[PDB]
């Protein structure tokens, strides 16, 4: 299926912390990208999604699973990287809008 439909489903499942909708109309979502060495790194948040992407679509080393997932997300026209930010807790994330 489409990678757009995939990530959207992961956001809608609510089983990945940080992988969440940002607005009430559910048109843009966040993707945790906190670096490994970052003190606030949290696997279930900044790593697990990347690995799930591999199972479904040696990628278990570091955050390579995520590194690949992002590439694919930044490639599909259905999505648009609109921004990023570090939350008050220190969690790094990206923001993608759905067209």
């Amino acid at each position: 299926a489409s990678i757009k439909d995939w990530i959207v489903c992961q956001v809608n499942s609510g089983k990945f912390p940080g992988v969440e909708w940002e607005d009430e109309e559910r048109t843009r979502f966040r993707i945790p990208v906190t670096p490994l060495a970052d003190p606030c790194f949290e696997w279930r948040r900044d790593g697990e999604l990347g690995v799930v992407y591999i199972r479904e679509r040696a990628s278990f080393k570091g955050t390579r699973g995520r590194r690949r997932m992002l590439a694919a997300l930044r490639r599909t026209r259905g999505l648009q990287e609109i921004g990023k930010g570090i939350s008050q807790d220190g969690h790094h994330f990206l923001v993608f809008r759905v067209r």
